[PDB]
């Protein structure tokens, strides 16, 4: 499944690491937590080469993010870059900001979505899209 992912992040050295860690620097622009949310993940992306949305690159950050913060943490990251490494198909969508699921997954809250009652998070529904 995901074992090439995974295991890239421990195939990195100290060096080939030292790419990604002062990358960071360009990418948070200067951060405590070091991370990057869905709205900043698509200014590194386009610098790849690829500039996605942040409603499509929310969908992928939902999923490697376990705590689903909103945030992509400094290992998060990593695999993310080789798994869209090998995946370059999917970059296209330029002259993006923001997008109403965008920064709602990011209103959601992970811990929010059992904070007042779970029932209520699946009753009312008209195309999320």
């Amino acid at each position: 499944g995901d074992d090439i992912y995974k295991a890239a992040v421990e195939q990195l050295t100290e060096e080939q690491k030292n790419e990604f860690k002062a990358a960071f620097d360009i990418f948070v622009l200067g951060a405590e937590d070091g991370c990057i949310s869905t709205k900043e993940l698509g200014k590194v992306m386009r610098m790849l080469g690829q500039n996605p949305t942040p409603e499509e690159l929310q969908e992928m950050i939902d999923e490697v993010d376990e705590d689903g913060s909103g945030t992509v943490d400094f290992d998060e990251f990593l695999v993310m870059m080789v798994r869209c490494m090998k995946d370059d198909s999917k970059g296209a969508g330029a002259g993006v900001r923001i997008s109403a699921d965008a920064m709602m997954q990011a209103l959601l809250g992970a811990r929010a979505k059992e904070s007042l009652d779970l029932r209520a998070h699946l009753k009312q529904v008209k195309k999320e899209d």
